[PDB]
């Protein structure tokens, strides 16, 4: 795989986020997480961790994986990065979204991000307390 460049446009919640992606706009769920909605518990505290890392970030960056590139509304589907950290993995990290939604072909990171998982659940992390 391999990171392009995008720019934030907006953060939206927890999994996804507004970003400029070749020069167009495009809402980004992120790949093989779910984190709660926004009116749900953790939903909130969610919202504000991707916010933090993609509104801090020098750079951010997507990456596609090997198989779809959109969902069916349209949402980009990728990992993100910001200066260099995967959101998608830092989120499962912290116990603030669940591995969800690993789709066969589109799913290069799951290991990584279910070892993240069991060392948030470990700790008690959030969802996991
Ligand atoms: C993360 C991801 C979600 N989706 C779809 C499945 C779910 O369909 P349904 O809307 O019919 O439930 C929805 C979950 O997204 P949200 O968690 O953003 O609601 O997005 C994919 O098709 N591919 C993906 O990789
Ligand atoms: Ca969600």
């Amino acid at each position: 795989l391999h990171k392009e460049p995008a720019t934030l446009i907006k953060a939206i919640d927890g999994d996804t986020v507004k970003l400029m992606y070749k020069g167009q706009p495009m809402t980004f769920r992120l790949l093989l997480v779910d984190t709660p909605e926004f009116n749900e518990k953790y939903g909130p505290e969610a919202s504000a961790f991707t916010k933090k890392m993609v509104e801090n970030a020098k750079k951010d960056e997507v990456e596609f994986d090997k198989g779809q590139r959109t969902d069916k509304y349209g949402r980009g589907l990728a990992y993100i990065y910001a200066d260099g950290k995967m959101v998608n993995e830092a989120l499962v990290r912290q116990g603030l979204a669940k591995v969800a939604y690993v789709y066969k072909g589109n799913n290069t990171h799951e290991q990584l991000l279910r070892k993240a998982e069991a060392q948030a659940k470990k700790e008690k992390l959030n969802i996991w307390s």
